[PDB]
């Protein structure tokens, strides 16, 4: 019923890569990369569950969480508001900016080109 | 750059759009699509010149305010940001993403190709 914030991105990322984890297993793959203590990461969980992204599997051993809400979907609308904030040109003003701005490579620009032919 | 609020960009798209805009004049640019108040907008105005953004010349006794900072720098410094908070891949998977869910023309396609081509 609103939208997410850096952190609950974070978390989120692996709960759809992992497709089921554990709060000690997400704690583990959120601490390769910050410094955030458990606490601080469990009360991401439990908030992320609070509001329904995501909901908690058992069957007998550990707690398990997965996701609510489409990854493809949430991420499409994100981008729309964050183009819709920042850029007056929608999607083309984005794409025209970051391309004169990043030296992409060969390998990347070719990637990009193939991403708009399949479709 | 120290990640600005969508308030404060709606004002930067304004000082961009004119090199020199004084108070008064942003004020009423805001006033045309957004319901905020004079000291609303007079306190996104007073925000970004304290963080660096833009400053201010005495043109007659009145302040007239200009950007500090390289609109397609920042907006690319931006970019990255949002990328790297919400994206694992990377650009790539913004684009695959969004030409996955937006039906997008098949003008729209050619425009994009433009962009990468040309």
């Amino acid at each position: 019923t609103y939208e997410i914030s850096s952190a609950e991105w974070e978390v989120m990322n692996i709960i759809w890569m992992k497709k089921y984890a554990s709060a000690n297993n997400i704690i583990e793959e959120i601490q390769m990369q910050k410094d955030w203590s458990p606490k601080t990461i469990r009360t991401l969980i439990t908030r992320l569950y609070k509001k329904g992204f995501i909901d908690r599997k058992k069957d007998n051993k550990i707690f398990q969480y997965y996701s609510l809400v489409e990854e493809s979907d949430i991420k499409y609308k994100t981008s729309k508001n964050f183009i819709n904030k920042v850029y007056k040109g929608g999607f083309n003003s984005l794409v025209l900016n970051f391309v004169e701005k990043e030296d992409l490579s060969q390998d990347e620009i070719e990637e990009l080109r193939n991403i708009l032919n399949k479709k």
